[PDB]
């Protein structure tokens, strides 16, 4: 009944990783933080947490994925590597709600060298709280994106 | 001659000749390779990021641009080719860092997020930016060929 | 009935009708009155932030809407009018903070920056957002306050 | 011949004033900042600090001005108050260099609560650099601010 959401980090991004773990319980009692980023400040490659956070999405360990590293970006292609992830980049409110409405997005993506610590908050309560449409185009167009998987595997 | 496929979907068709002027005014070695829409009608977005996706993988052209409502489906679907690191912009910092840290040889825009003057800034960052090289850098690439790997 | 005149220069021009429709969608009570050019032809910005921002300082309105290329302009001079507070928002939590911290009466957008959905977000977020009305806002608001008189 | 930088913040951006300080002096040796924001974290108003800057700005004391405060956006509202100021609440490159360009701003205001310090960083060096453009219509605009700013006085 509750909803478990996988957090991970690279070294810069380290110093807000308990305000991750804090932004996912701000969005509701329901979303559980599961914190899997470095433990501790020592420098790491973003694509080992990415890897684990998609994978555990992926293999539905948990519903959702934060990624939160110095611009987000390698965190992004990264992660939607992993087949059945979607791994959506947001700097802002409508990036973050729209890739829930539209793309259905399970990894929300942000920068900590980009993004100030309010708006990457917003972003995550965001993400976490705003449900996918289920309209019929963007079904279409995810079971297009897992077509574009397939086709690859 | 550098190639740059560009793919669209219907919000962003309205500025398709403006991503082909914006990739030329990043220098003349740049060449537009418009793969996009030709009418206004609505279409699917991973339709066009697989098809321009396919040409930087298959090494046909060394960068795409997607611009779509809000680029984040154009990266998720480009993304999912191997050999493409499609990384969504919304400035000029995420552009040029895209290139130095993460060599990324596509760039995605939200034309319904980012205004087109800087929709021009983030294509000519992102063309002009060498990838730094830089040891660390690699190294995680390949970490992310090798999550492509471990998947195929 | 809160009353939001519209301003915009020549780039901005091509979207007042969109503002006029954004104000709409903030609610019923939001009207707006557009006080920007009615043709396309180049003007100057600080002529349409002045109008604009005067019907707020004379409380014939209760809020602005300023949008032009960055907005930048269009903050710095609807701010010259005393009891303006013109905000010059990029996002969602921009908006809202402008009017929770500053209780900001205009809002100002760039139509060459900012994508015209995050403009939407922007404007309906600022109309529908209120002042938090807390301590140290109030404090600080009547410091700009004091800034104005020493200098009038 | 050098160019001194007035720099000021409230209590949320006294974290990063150090930033701040280092950001002017990577925009060229020409630079120099004047630290004149709280010496501690002490919660302070915003307007009081911009007021400070500001006036050092119209004075000419400085020829420019930084103000980083939670979002910027009151830094912008106080500074702009004060006759002859043009502060720029910026968020990227595009905004920090056609403030200089279009509007010869000669305040640059960011919010460390929205902004990434990277972005931070290149907001400050961008609006230093960047030249005013001097065409006509930007020279009669600017005026027509000045304009503005008699009409109240």
């Amino acid at each position: 009944m509750t909803r478990r959401v996988a957090i991970g980090t690279d070294h810069p991004a380290f110093a807000i990783h308990e305000n991750l773990i804090l932004y996912v319980k701000e969005a509701g009692d329901e979303f559980v933080p599961v914190y899997c980023g470095p433990k501790t400040a020592e420098s790491v490659d973003y694509p080992d947490f990415a890897s684990r956070v998609a994978e555990m999405v992926a293999r539905k360990e948990v519903e959702f994925g934060v990624l939160a590293a110095g611009s987000g970006i390698g965190m992004s292609i990264a992660a939607n590597k992993v087949p059945g992830v979607r791994a959506a980049l947001c700097h802002d409110h409508y990036t973050a709600a729209m890739s829930r409405i539209h793309n259905d997005a399970n990894i929300v993506c942000v920068g900590e060298r980009t993004t100030g610590v309010e708006v990457i908050r917003e972003i995550i309560i965001t993400f976490l709280q705003t449900p996918f449409s289920g309209e019929e185009r963007h079904v279409r167009r995810i079971e297009k994106i897992r077509a574009i998987e397939a086709s690859h595997a």
